[PDB]
RNA sequence: AUUGAAAGUUCAAAGCUUAGAUACCCUGGAGGGAAACCAGACUUAACAC
């Protein structure tokens, strides 16, 4: 908190009330009341990456960039529409 | 008014002497310092555009 860009912005945009413009609210991230969700999402420096990258082969010379999202269980039921294609997005630019 | 009357079973006297709770006898037998556990998590900031 220190250059106003953490300043409620990203805050709202993990608010579980207040809007749906964000397609991912965080179950207790709440404005200003932050109780737990909000330390551990913002404080608690031992989080993994629900973004996952992983390349396979076969016994054949054939490759793959899997990407996928693991569901969690802070997220007061994602849009799982929006985020879909974000992946397949991000996927093609990395490859 | 009697086969009666009278008469202390009394005196002296150490349950003492000798004598080892000793002899033989393994705190031993059986029993796993093991069981569980990711050396891992993540990039951010600055200005230029």
């Amino acid at each position: 908190k220190d250059k106003g860009l953490d300043i409620g912005f990203i805050k709202n945009y993990l608010c579980e009330t207040c809007e749906t413009v964000s397609s991912f609210n965080i179950v207790d991230f709440l404005l200003s009341e932050g109780s737990f969700m909000s330390d551990y999402i913002l404080q608690y420096e031992h989080r993994n990456s629900l973004l996952r990258f992983k390349l396979i082969s076969d016994n054949s010379n054939n490759s793959y960039l899997i990407g996928y999202i693991l569901h969690s269980s802070y997220f007061k039921k994602i849009d799982i529409k929006y985020v879909r294609c974000i992946l397949e997005k991000l996927t093609y630019c990395v490859i």
